[PDB]
């Protein structure tokens, strides 16, 4: 069974700078988001970990998508450079064709006072490969709608994670 890596990479920017997005989005997710967004996260569960690297994580889904869970493993988290890797370990998406998914999300600053969230995504695939271009679309409208949400807040509430 042949191994390889499909890759796809993706930006979102924002007006938040890396810092502020940084402690909101990725260092306080398991709290904030299933607070923002109550139907498409329900909860997030620490199974293992003190929720640094090597943390795993049972991720619940809300009444907005077709409502399974994702189990995550924390790869690693780099508070200096904004980068925030981490693999799928326990999902729908995973097959006998799709062994795992691991991500890496770097924040990158721009010269607007915003950000750019670029996303990597590696399918680790056995046999024959067979990715549908609309499902990764989907996948990245969840990542826009979700984010939305975040910067949203962090603009609402300016205060909070400075």
């Amino acid at each position: 069974a042949m191994a390889g890596v499909f890759t796809y990479e993706t930006e979102f920017t924002s007006v938040i700078p890396p810092p502020r997005l940084f402690k909101a989005f990725i260092l306080d997710a398991d709290n904030l988001i299933p607070k923002i967004a109550p139907q498409a996260v329900k909860c997030a569960e620490i199974i293992e970990g003190d929720g640094g690297v090597g943390t795993i994580k049972k991720i619940t889904f809300g009444e907005g998508s077709w409502f399974g869970s994702v189990t995550h493993k924390i790869d690693g988290i780099d508070k200096e450079n904004f980068v925030y890797s981490y693999s799928l370990i326990e999902g729908d998406a995973l097959s006998d064709k799709i062994e795992k998914i691991s991500y890496e999300t770097k924040l990158v600053s721009s010269s607007d006072g915003g950000s750019i969230i670029k996303s990597t995504s590696n399918y680790h695939t056995k046999g024959d490969v067979e990715i549908k271009e609309e499902h990764v679309k989907a996948g990245k409208e969840k990542a826009s709608h979700l984010f939305k949400l975040v910067e949203g807040y962090l603009l609402a509430n300016p205060n909070e994670y400075c």
